[PDB]
């Protein structure tokens, strides 16, 4: 099964630097992006890779840009 | 001016590596600490100075010891 979490809460559990990291973005862009309140929400492999994607403007994209 | 800061939030900001660099401490300790719901709080200075105490016993005292 696909498993999604949201992006403030695997920030919380892995912090933002590693976040960081695992989604290969900047810290400062992930801080942005909580305090912001952006949908913004990862999807998580088994392989271990992650990704991340966001609701917006009606329609489901990836995130960054 | 007192800016103060869960080492929780804090942690959750900038990773436990550089909290651990910033407190002076072993990354393992932040890591245990937080673990045990240790009530440890960060206070920020204008020049970049970081430091931590803890509510504990009944006074604020700083961390560690």
């Amino acid at each position: 099964m696909e498993q999604r979490i949201t992006l403030k809460d695997y920030a919380m559990r892995f912090g933002q630097t590693k976040t960081a990291k695992d989604l290969g973005v900047y810290q400062s862009a992930i801080n942005k992006a909580i305090h912001a309140g952006r949908k913004i929400f990862l999807t998580i492999n088994a392989d271990g890779s992650v990704y991340a994607e966001e609701v917006k403007d009606g329609e489901v994209k990836p995130w960054p840009s």
